[PDB]
């Protein structure tokens, strides 16, 4: 009795934050959801209850998306519990603010592996089932940082640009099938990833004042002067997964409050 | 009970506008328009919505004013503005008549400016609004013998960005939808999906843009092209 | 002896056009134009080039025809076309006068179309040509209170793409140059480099586009903005 | 007596092909050039003679750009022989045509490392000297595949998009200095990298006919129906290195014959 009823979806990362909203909105649309995260159980029970409040099957998994073996384990676990993976949301990623000169190479490697190559592993593993079933959705959670650059985020911007290019290529390789591949480019969304940066800014320039730090953080980049919600990103993902997006391929849905428009 | 129930919308052209109006009505909005077409327009009224027909030339600003006033007296304050008035003339730039260039700019580019200018104060007062501009992939990439059309679509996208920026802090959003083609070789040239884009899909994109989920979607494009612009 | 020696060029506006003409003359081209400005224009003739002044309203097509004929009789067949005619009006879209919107579109967008249409057959016959359209960063991103300007610049870039595609297989190329601002806070808002863009740099970009190295540069933008569009 | 006289430039890869043309045009502009390549000496003497025909100092080095130690060795060797690195042209890269499903992960890693991360290592190593000298140029040889996607080139498109995003970030981090960072996006250029693909296409669809294969290869993507030359890419690099590009930052110079315009 719902648009996504019976669909099995897999969110690869960000159990808290954007991944949470995406999972909630996919479950609201009737899809079973598997939430993957790099954490074990801080508040994961509350997250799973929030997702399962919509009466769909919900599962929780802990795979390091930098390890292809663990990505394959995640896919096979989803197949065992729910069924063939039909909606792959690649949302893993981290952030590290640093100028290029002092940017650690290990952090560059970590950001590339988690924000770019994990999507490659997950897509490579899930595409055969989607092709055999004749249907599939691959939604990559890119960033506005994948369309433009920001200071001291070289690795993140590179990985996000790369994830957009990968989206284009995958969409082209599947253009004639019922499988569509697209990307979402959110602006600032209040998440632990963004909360950490806000706290750093507050302690650096604003005497530890989180309110002023948040104000400056948004006013720098987002003309709307307000955060994008995880619910809105989830709505964008639901739209991309719906039949109306059957011919939406290789493009970007940007939810940024005007960040990129300027 | 629906996402768009209780909303007043106008489509300035059509026949993508027909599909946009149909999908908006299915979402609950009350829509205004501008042998088979008559059947489809009568069918649009079959979703419990107040649908009104109209025929206004969007080249004349006074006629746009008349359409807006007719909408706001017949149904109520305009809350969704779907600018879809457009004409296509295929010709090399050397032999492109200036009359058709002016007509294309007026109907595809300036008409949206007039309609937005007329409708914006009402949305400002009401604190909410959706301005959906029906551009095309020709507004992002170029195509041969489409000088006026591509220029108008690019300008429309630029105007979309500007309007969205000017209303970033309000409840009004402005965005553009860029469709592709709506037998095999013609699609193979431009659309790698080798299938057309239905008017229903464009209407779905418009409904999504008008839905609450797009409250923070401002000044960007929604490309429904089967991968045309991805290459 | 120079890269552009023996080339006939026209700049349709100015005062970036002055710098463009100066750098073109330094490269050896013979240029046509359209208290300190007089000194600079007299200085432009100090590079052994045949420089001619002119004052044509680019809104009227007949005046564009007159300028082209004057160029091709005074100096020779037009080989470089630098469209730089433009006017800026800053105003919110709600209060934006339609007259200024039409003027901006006519001077920034349609004038380039007329000039290109007039000049293209000569380049086709001669098998060579450069059409350099002076857009701006406002043609790529949006800015508040720049509705007409941003729309016109976006349309100009689209027309650039179309013209380049129509002449891909010939020796004629079409490209666009997008400059930024040409005290601290105003640059900090948009240009992260916090320094202006000289007219000399825009002229250098035009000279590069016109040089042989750009024989395969077609339909793209050259952005001289200190990083404005990179964010 | 030349625009780039006294400038020390380092080309990181593609000794044959685009790197050759870039080195030649930089030498013509008066700059000393160090050519780095993953090969030892097939025809490197002819390449060095072609570059040195313009009367500037020329050096040859063989560093694997996937190894940061070798990149540092290259930079230090340039400093020892010629002087501080002032014009860094990041041009290393390879290609591997394959659908996502069958794309080897090792080839993905190699393409990412050589086409994206090598630029990060070289830039990180060279930026301090440029900042201390108050001048510098960083030219990244991206591709049209960094602005759009092509089938069976997921790794290449991802890496090239990433290199463009990295260009944006580096330009932003140096916007107030005399150091500019930009990217060049060439279309098809007849090089061994492109010759190999052409030969594969010829043997696959055209009975081994290189002429028809080349025709189809160009007609697929480039409206101009002709190759971009290495000399033209070199000219774009020279323009980006010239004073006229003092305020060109974080942008792309696309030499593609109209590929991206459509």
């Amino acid at each position: 009795k719902r648009v996504l009823s019976g669909r099995v979806a897999v969110v690869t990362g960000s159990r808290k934050g954007i991944g949470l909203g995406i999972a909630m909105r996919l479950a609201m649309a009737g899809a079973d959801v598997v939430l993957n995260g790099r954490r074990q159980s801080p508040e994961d029970s509350a997250i799973v209850e929030k997702v399962a409040a919509y009466g769909t099957r919900v599962r929780c998994f802990a795979a390091n998306m930098k390890d292809r073996a663990q990505v394959e384990a995640l896919i096979k676990f989803t197949e065992k519990e729910l069924g063939a993976v039909e909606i792959l949301v690649n949302n893993a990623g981290i952030q590290h603010v640093s100028p290029v000169e002092t940017f650690p190479s290990d952090k560059w490697d970590e950001i590339i592996a988690l924000n770019l190559t994990s999507a490659f592993h997950a897509t490579q593993l899930c595409l055969p089932s989607m092709r055999q079933r004749g249907w599939g959705r691959i939604i990559n959670i890119a960033s506005v940082q994948g369309l433009v650059g920001s200071m001291n985020k070289s690795a993140y911007c590179a990985a996000k640009h790369g994830l957009i290019g990968f989206t284009k290529v995958v969409a082209l390789e599947t253009a004639t099938t019922g499988i569509t591949c697209n990307a979402i480019c959110p602006g600032y969304v209040y998440t632990p990833l963004v909360e950490e940066q806000i706290k750093a800014v507050a302690e650096a320039k604003y005497g530890g004042d989180m309110e002023a730090a948040t104000q400056a953080f948004l006013c720098e980049k987002q003309p709307a002067k307000a955060f994008v919600t995880v619910e809105q990103v989830g709505d964008a993902a639901v739209f991309l997964a719906s039949p109306g997006a059957d011919m939406i391929r290789g493009t970007t849905i940007t939810v940024d409050g005007g960040w990129v428009a300027q």
